[PDB]
């Protein structure tokens, strides 16, 4: 319940949003608006724009990487924490007005932003 079975595959990139990643597999499973890496690779960069206010890139742009990049190992996808999805809402709240979040991107959403494993 902390993780989430699934197949990985191996990772054709090796950086997600500037981050250099210690793991080479991935999972699509997470990112309900991607079925390829190239597609989250795309919807990645469309989130790049809140790097124009840091308080809000230092906390978003790990948990989108933990959502469209995630490390993927012995057939489990690693979940984002809900501690690190609520540090977003306040200092990203400019997206509820330019286009809300998506449901894999809610903090409402208790299977996919979990509390514990941190
Ligand atoms: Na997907
Ligand atoms: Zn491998």
């Amino acid at each position: 319940f902390c993780k989430k079975s699934t197949t990985c595959e191996v990772l054709k990139y090796n950086t997600c949003l500037g981050s250099p990643l210690p793991y080479t597999h991935t999972s699509l499973i997470l990112a309900e608006d991607s079925e390829t890496q190239e597609e989250a690779f795309e919807k990645l960069a469309m989130w790049s724009g809140l790097r124009n206010a840091p308080r809000c890139w230092a906390v978003i742009q790990p948990l989108l990487c933990a959502v469209y990049m995630p490390k993927c190992e012995n057939g489990k996808v690693e979940l984002p924490s809900q501690h690190l999805c609520q540090a977003t809402r306040n200092p990203c709240s400019i997206v509820e007005r330019e286009r809300g979040w998506p449901n894999f991107l809610k903090c409402e959403n208790k299977e996919q932003f979990p509390k514990g494993c941190q």
